[PDB]
């Protein structure tokens, strides 16, 4: 590959907690620290949608394309969907008595995870009309962060401030494994290798590491270390052997995925990094991180996302 990274468009709002990015349309959702939602068409660089969703944190929000959706959670305790093309608000209800973390979405079924202050991850399904489903209990600190398992969506990982990832089947009520980090300020986050030659996930936490996992055997691949300040997210990009972290440091690192030394640090000038996306199938090879100060979209270079695309 060759990084050739290259500002698509970046623009300064209140703290931006959650980001990501629409499969099909040019789009990039941020959710903010002040309760207000937007969305960007980040080619042209005009607000396709607003929403003042609250007047709490909203810290989580995704797209779900296939409904025509947005589906985001905030402090006040409460997940709401609203129709991306009309404004119409689909549901409004009270999923924690907690703060609301991270939201997953399923990638075929209509299942959401959310991960919450109250120890928990709840499982909500839109065609029971959005019925709790599953409470995963376990975890006995925050949960900062969920995701499903691209390769195998029947299970999915949930990263939390005590220390662990656990590991969960859905329709089972204990992990199939809880994975003890030794990252000891807690996990902020977790994310899956998407391709088939590694069982790997990857931790961030307050600790200043980013580790690899082998989640068959547990074992620690390789710890990565030169963020400064806590790390806010590590995630794997999807067909670009590379590593991407942001951190309180202001900086985003670009990692090697193979040898799992530094690329690139960027510090874009949004002060703290708090949120990130990829586009979900490498379009422009384009991510996008949210921050205090703003969000960016930028474009890591032409690598082809889809083997002879050309």
């Amino acid at each position: 590959m060759k990084l050739d990274i290259k500002k698509t468009f970046s623009n300064r709002s209140d703290r931006v907690k959650g980001i990501d990015f629409h499969p099909t349309e040019p789009w990039v959702l941020t959710t903010l620290y002040s309760g207000r939602v937007e969305l960007w068409n980040y080619e042209t660089q005009v607000e396709v949608r607003s929403i003042q969703v609250t007047e709490t944190p909203v810290r989580a929000g995704k797209f779900i394309a296939r409904k025509n959706w947005i589906i985001v959670g905030s402090d006040d305790f409460r997940i709401r969907v609203f129709n991306y093309n009309t404004g119409e608000k689909v549901v409004d209800f009270e999923a924690h008595p907690d703060y609301i973390r991270s939201i997953a979405v399923h990638p075929t079924k209509p299942y959401v995870l959310s991960g919450s202050d109250d120890l928990t991850v709840k499982l909500w399904n839109w065609e029971n009309n959005w019925a709790l489903e599953q409470t995963f209990e376990g975890h006995e600190h925050f949960v900062m962060c969920v995701a499903f398992n691209p390769k195998d969506p029947s299970t999915f990982a949930s990263g939390c401030l005590d220390r662990t990832v656990k590991v969960w089947s859905l329709g089972q009520s204990t992990p199939n494994f809880t994975l003890t980090t030794g990252q000891e300020r807690g996990v902020n986050y977790v994310d899956y290798y998407p391709l088939p030659d590694k069982p790997y996930m990857i931790t961030a936490s307050d600790d200043l590491t980013i580790k690899i996992w082998d989640y068959q055997t547990k074992s620690c691949v390789a710890t990565l270390e030169g963020h400064m300040s806590n790390v806010s997210f590590a995630v794997f990009h999807p067909t670009l052997p590379i590593i991407i972290s942001g951190s309180e440091d202001g900086t985003l690192k670009i990692w090697n995925s193979s040898t799992y030394k530094v690329e690139k640090t960027l510090n874009v000038g949004l002060e703290r990094s708090w949120c990130i996306a990829t586009h979900p199938t490498g379009r422009k090879n384009y991510i996008a991180s949210g921050f205090d100060n703003g969000f960016t979209v930028l474009s890591l270079g032409n690598d082809e996302h889809h083997h002879h695309h050309h």
